[PDB]
């Protein structure tokens, strides 16, 4: 019980977390994490939930009607709005904000133009633990992947960004994140084995195993 | 909406029968719903399009009436075959939300309802055992006329449960009437210490129909 009962956009990445961050630290009553896949790190998104120990949807979809497996999977859901990820761009939020529209949801969008550099080092100082599962940008090399998000490795990319122009925050796609652990989890997600695979301009940090080590 | 519902999901062919007879009797299936206590679940949810929920626990009948208050369905389609304790604590659960209870598989027949499951197309394979009577190339087994016979048999001989209620084995479904596409398994080990064992799929894939 709280102000409101939401469902959760989630995904495992900073992004995702913040939000629900966000939703649960300001009151909100966070029934679902709504977690969708298209065909092609989410199997790590049910990990999240047991630690949070928040129920989590899979929902599964051919672009151009996932928006409609979206809206059939909130749609079914007693909720009043929907909290989102978004930071910076805009067709993504155009999308959901539809999505919405169309099932009388108010739109919670946390994380909406606010500085990605300062962005960063708020995700930072709130104490989430954040690794690199993937890049895919000039300027980002194979190092990054399983890279822990710390204050050193911020201005790394902050330096990098004013040089190649990589978002500073992963937008557009220059990098995923996964959250091993923040503030609500109640348990801590350990890596206890995982193998990186460079194709030679993309990376990506494939988590083998790992278990909870509960707080 | 009269037609609106949401299965308890566990993957093996119980599930799995409780959800093909609801969409068989044209109900709308909304969510599974699949509890976990102290991978392939969501393989089949993905093959059957249809949204899964899971809920976490470790006191799990409280978690299981949280996940279902918030769903708009009209009643829960349950999977139990002949135990009256799941069933109770369903249709209790149930009637705490003013939710209808469907149990499809209650108390029919334990052969007559494994030579339905086959008959209906099912494909079922055998990932755990643990009776005497029951060895090893039992893991990994396909469910057909053929063995469902020497299971028969050995139901005569050693009192084991031709559907498994006392909990002489634990049954996977890689497709079934409504699935979109078979779940075609790549690699799978098997533990065995000679007495007890479990069919364990590493690597699988979805096989589109």
């Amino acid at each position: 019980v709280g102000l409101a009962d939401v469902a959760v956009l989630y995904s495992g990445g900073k992004d995702s977390n913040y939000a629900l961050y966000w939703a649960l630290k300001s009151g909100l009553r966070v029934r679902y994490l709504v977690s969708m896949v298209s065909e092609n790190n989410v199997e790590l998104t049910s990990l999240q939930a047991r630690a949070l120990g928040i129920p989590i949807i899979k929902g599964f979809t051919e672009k151009e009607k996932e928006v409609e497996d979206l809206k059939n999977v909130l749609e079914g859901l007693k909720v009043d709005g929907i909290v989102a990820g978004a930071l910076a761009s805009r067709y993504q939020k155009e999308r959901i904000e539809n999505v919405a529209r169309e099932l009388g949801l108010k739109v919670y969008t946390p994380a909406w133009e606010k500085d990605p550099y300062q962005y960063m080092l708020e995700i930072i100082k709130l104490g989430f633990k954040v690794v690199f599962v993937a890049v895919s940008a000039y300027g980002l090399n194979e190092s990054w992947l399983g890279r822990e998000l710390n204050y050193k490795n911020l201005e790394e990319l902050k330096k990098l960004s004013e040089k190649y122009g990589i978002h500073i925050a992963g937008e557009g796609g220059e990098f995923e994140t996964f959250v091993l652990d923040m503030p609500f989890f109640k348990a801590k997600i350990v890596i206890d084995d995982a193998e990186k695979f460079w194709d030679g301009l993309s990376g990506k940090f494939i988590i083998k195993r790992a278990h909870l080590e509960w707080k």
